[PDB]
């Protein structure tokens, strides 16, 4: 409740194969911060099942190393909306993609609105797509966010964003 952007006609079997996270939007610096913050998450691949939920693999810098990450989330009845498992009944939104070059999505909390609040905008080659940043830009003027972060065609290639 509170992302109010979502992809209709979201075909889940074709946002397979690897992604870039070229840029990356929070709702608190926090989150977004240093290279270990909660939700700095770099996408690597997408692999949907062939019942319907979304494996996300992904790394994260954590005890000091960049470690690769594997993360499923299921399946609900809105074709756009995943449910990802932990402590928090935390949700994935698929804002918007051509399956072919960007996809944007949010990763929003249960909770409290202003203290949930991530998106990204993937991207399938390490290339800077400005129409893709710009869906994504004007995707997120509606919601209150406050660092954003974007990385460049060398960092794109390296574990972690250098
Ligand atoms: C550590 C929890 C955050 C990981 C969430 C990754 C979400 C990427 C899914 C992309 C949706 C198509």
């Amino acid at each position: 409740l509170i992302v109010t952007q979502t992809m209709k006609g979201l075909d889940i079997q074709k946002v397979a194969g690897t992604w870039y996270s070229l840029a990356m939007a929070a709702s608190d610096i926090s989150l977004l911060d240093a290279q270990s913050a909660p939700l700095r998450v770099y996408v690597e691949e997408l692999k949907p099942t062939p019942e319907g939920d979304l494996e996300i693999l992904l790394q994260k810098w954590e005890n000091d190393e960049c470690a690769q990450k594997k993360i499923i989330a299921e399946k609900t009845k809105i074709p756009a909306v995943f449910k990802i498992d932990a402590l928090n009944e935390n949700k994935v939104l698929v804002l918007d993609t051509d399956y072919k070059k960007y996809l944007l999505f949010c990763m929003e909390n249960s909770a409290e609105p202003e203290q949930s609040l991530v998106c990204q905008c993937l991207v399938r080659t390490p290339e800077v797509d400005d129409e893709a940043l710009e869906k994504f830009d004007k995707a997120l003027k509606a919601l209150p966010m406050h660092i954003r972060l974007s990385f460049n065609p060398t960092q794109l290639e390296e574990q972690c964003h250098i």
